[PDB]
């Protein structure tokens, strides 16, 4: 039972952080690990790996951390590192950190990801609010008849708040694909056709789980690269890995500024 | 294997219903269940849990009811209560009633479901014949080289008959997505770009299992709401649930009227 | 370790063929099996079932061979037969042959398949190079975190060399779907909107795994029919299974000529 397990993770978070409630949670995955530092000074860091339901049984590699970051009166549960459906994990493990954070008190989930830009405009290193997603994984983390409306899955209010801190923030539609391979240029063209501005390999399940749980979601993509076939050149690994890192800098700090608006 | 379990279920069904052939099956999906009551004069009802292979090893709720009913010159195997793929279940379980049906004599499977309407001119509470589908599940109920052709998977003949019963019947293309979450508006715009008129969370696999097994299929969606982002206002749990307790005697009258024409 | 298993496999190839490296692998599946004898005299033939990682206990039928054929400058591993996701095998097993091939020295994989033609200039019996693919399986043979750019997944250079042998060779984007059911005509319309020229039931994962493993890939579809709804007439397990076994000599000879240009 995932809510039951989320409640244990949440008890342990409370126990280990000494903080009984955590009213915002921020998942920083690929491309966004620069963002961690920059959310602000953690009072507790712990390994996610320790936590009930967290870093998956089968494959145990080395998860990231759960930081407890006060931002004013908001106690931010920072999830530095996430697991991905592409790693083989049953989606309940994939969304468990989100569900744990809910149980730990998160009103709002800030879900971040590394994305390829599908769009004209888009610059490498550009943060892009997610206005909506395409779930192109053919899955849901919801099992049974949990029929969650995904209208305004990425809170307009939270996009408004974020633009209060950076009025020049774009938004775009994120296509969530399983990965972990990057996309073909034909898949990219397809995704342009399907209505996506961004493409990536996470997030959609987390949002769904977050929304199912009642949490408001702020989604932020970092364009780590223009998607395949957009420029005419192959993808640069160093660019995907590093070109957005000062962005993820910038953004964690911007982050802290937006959470403070919550 | 699945086919042998389907024939075992069929034997138990013939035994327990006293009916050697049920030349029609009806699967009563979300929002169609109340329609059972207006179907005719069933002569056996048995809990589906009674039947070999009906209840999956994984989840256990309260399985539905299997009704044997004469309608016109047909014996109709009515499945009230179904399992869904979104409940976690191997598809062999999701299509088993259809396979058990065909093994029990079924030549025509009447597959009903609840759909978001993707054309803003479909009326909430109006049935729509499925003229075709988009299997967006990335799954098939068929295993190994079962290379079934799905041209006219939804028999034009049956839709023609259905329309003699009710010539105000729309037809349209149904996108089968896994569920159980509803679609984002962005997914809805994609679905429209993809040529879908209806969207739901079932049927596709049963259609495919039915065509494989050589049964013809009449698919009928109840538009229980306009899909996400169509209205410019969020979906409402309040409509999706009642949308066909209201259509109930009318849907069961339609069903019985169309089956009689078969 | 998939890669270790590949390695285990490649040492048998070396050992049973007596040749330390096969610089080209060809995967013959559906529609291309008859072409094998026309490729050349094999210096060795081993059943696939004898190699580590290759074929099942659960479901056992009767499996392909692996041939070692010199072709032009090349020592070619011929994989006669493949297994398919639609048979239900973990993808690690589906792409093991290619990974084994790559481990055996294959830096070029020629992946052949049978496809529905969606594009107006294609005809039944035509070989079509695969220019790009749409992976519509919602799966990936990659797990965890290799960085795999699928830009030029189907090497333009291999395509241009092939065309030095038969410049006749058309090319198209291949949509790789789960199978084993064929597509509904609405699905084919969608695929066309998605930019697919060809549709089939294999290849994409074997590509990905070849690309991740550092091989270039030439894809060859045999158009074994038009896609569903193109002719307004059903589809064929065996106008598919060989509207190209009509042309064994030519298909083997096409392959041998193309490979000689590499
Ligand atoms: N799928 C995909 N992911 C990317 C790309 N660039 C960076 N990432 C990071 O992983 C995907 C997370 O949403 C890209 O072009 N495509
Ligand atoms: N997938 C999907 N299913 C719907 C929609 N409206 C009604 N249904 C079916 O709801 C009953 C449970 O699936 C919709 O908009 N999308
Ligand atoms: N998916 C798909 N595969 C095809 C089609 N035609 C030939 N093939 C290849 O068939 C795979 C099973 O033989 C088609 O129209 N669709």
């Amino acid at each position: 039972d995932p809510d039951e397990l989320a409640r244990r993770a949440a008890q342990v978070i409370a126990d280990r952080t000494g903080i009984g409630e955590h009213d915002v949670a921020v998942v920083l995955g690929s491309g966004w690990l620069p963002a961690v530092a920059a959310l602000g000074s953690p009072t507790t860091v712990l390994p996610q790996a320790e936590l009930p339901g967290f870093v998956p049984p089968t494959a145990a590699g080395h998860a990231g951390e759960l930081l407890s970051v006060p931002i004013g009166a908001h106690r931010v549960l920072v999830l530095a590192g996430r697991i991905h459906a592409y790693e083989g994990h049953d989606l309940r493990y994939v969304v468990h950190p989100v569900r744990a954070a809910r149980a730990a008190g998160a009103q709002i989930m800030v879900l971040t990801n590394a994305a390829g830009g599908l769009r004209a405009d888009l610059q490498v290193g550009q943060p892009v609010l997610i206005s909506d997603h395409l779930n192109l994984t053919a899955r849901s983390p919801l099992v049974g008849g949990e029929f969650v409306d995904l209208t305004d899955a990425y809170s307009p209010r939270l996009r408004e708040l974020a633009r209060q801190s950076d009025p020049q923030l774009a938004e775009g539609v994120y296509a969530g694909l399983p990965g972990p391979h990057y996309e073909t240029p034909a898949e990219i063209r397809m995704l342009q056709t399907l209505g996506a501005d961004l493409v990536g390999m996470s997030t959609v399940h987390e949002t769904i789980a977050a929304r199912a749980a009642g949490a408001e979601v702020l989604g932020v993509s970092l364009v780590t690269n223009l998607a395949a076939g957009i420029t005419g050149e192959p993808l640069s690994h160093a660019e995907v890995l590093a070109a957005g890192a000062a962005s993820a800098t910038r953004m964690g700090a911007l982050l802290a500024d937006v959470i403070a608006r919550f």
